[PDB]
DNA sequence: GGGGATCCCTAAGCTCCATCGATG
DNA sequence: CATCGATGGAGCTTAGGGATCCCC
DNA sequence: GGGGATCCCTAAGCTCCATCGATG
DNA sequence: CATCGATGGAGCTTAGGGATCCCC
């Protein structure tokens, strides 16, 4: 459950990139759809699911993603997965960029590279 | 405790089409962050949640600063939700606040003016 | 949500009939199957769903009953519905005795009469 | 708080095939009632839950009375579950308790003897 | 004013501490 | 000499029904 | 002893209270 | 004169990471 330390870490990055960002409470045992972090800089709004892996690939439960997009759609933000590999930087992946396994999704060696920097996230639109 | 009013207010937002969330760890050092953030693709809210035993509620001009600083940066509207011992939640834009000096306030003068959730969503049109 | 007062009431009746009985906590918002009351006198064990009505009929959601029997089966007790009508006494109904509506169950004027007294409950086996 | 150990223990019971429940309102006047009651069609438990910072745990002979009075009346076995600051839950039958006078206790003498949940279910055979 | 929806105040718990005893 | 404001603290458990307050 | 799974102690919040001021 | 026991109190918020303790 070290996930927290990385959520807190990313928040700084976002805040440094101009994003008013927050961590979602009651996230785990929740009465509703809830991602890890939510952010907005006045032009862009982000629903985010945060993940840290020693190494690829990263798998994302069918459900998990449904919940993120379900939320992202409702709130009016862009659903994103932030991935953290030890030596590398925070990488940002739109749910469009995810690959379907049998009953789930993934980001592997073939996808990680075409992920976004935090700076690309802010000024793309 | 007052945690049944806390989550009571969330329901109201959701009810009104809003996708709201409780900010993780906002009983924290004066950090630009509301207690709740909500949005519905059109209107976005930054909500300082106050539960006072009676009027007036005073609000250090500092406390207010943060709500506005954040609200601006995030791209949302700044609000104070306030519940009184037998009255139901009631929404106040920062504008609607009455001033003094080191603080602002909300007493009998403005309280009946305070909006209700739905009327808040209705502003956009 | 007056249901509580009647749960507390029934507990006395049970305790008076020789049943060590208790109310189930986290019953509503629960992580698992949970009835209103559980009791045992050393010979009999009861999973119970408590209901108070001004008047018949009493309807019981398909789900609700599944949950009670699911629990009753697991714990090793007999699933029961206790019904309270104003002027009358506590009536006890085994889930076998319930009648199926379209997508639910019920106890009406045709069933209430063949319900059990608390004393019949203890010494039937 | 210590409510994450509370519900932590429930999971253990469930894990072990037990259908357990938290007694509603057992921070109540010395009322014959455990903090938890569980059962699995064969074995039934009446569990006083103690979370002590260190040994020994003392237990007024009164407090014990109630567990046994209840246990008897309900048709279950009397147990004290006890968690220590870095040790995992550990089950003690009333029998296994060490006595003094107005109290009983649990210190180094008996603690390593205390059972584990599964071994508790295993007794029946 | 009478009738009803909303509280809050009362009694209790446990865990940890610290006095105080008695016994060795 | 009181009232509205402000300033610096301390308490932070649950849970039920009798009592309150509101509103019609 | 070194390496890892488990805590607890630190800094902070809010709400309510009560002092204290100043202004009328 | 200390240790194990007992007796009568008071505090009861969260939450994160640095520090601890255990175990191999």
């Amino acid at each position: 459950s070290k996930g927290t330390r990385f959520e807190r870490d990313l928040l700084v990055e976002l805040w440094k990139a101009g994003f008013a960002a927050i961590r979602v409470a009651g996230s785990g045992v929740s009465p509703f759809p809830c991602p890890d972090i939510v952010a907005g800089n006045g032009r862009t709004y982000l629903a985010i699911e945060v993940k840290m892996r020693k190494e690829l690939p990263l798998y994302l439960s069918a459900d998990e993603v449904e919940q993120l997009v379900t939320f992202a759609r409702g709130f009016g933000a862009e659903a994103y997965v932030a991935l953290k590999l030890p030596r590398k930087k925070w990488r940002f992946f739109p749910v469009q960029m995810l690959e379907r396994t049998e009953k789930n999704f993934k980001i592997d060696e073939s996808v990680y590279p075409l992920g976004l920097e935090i700076a690309e996230v802010a000024g793309k639109f």
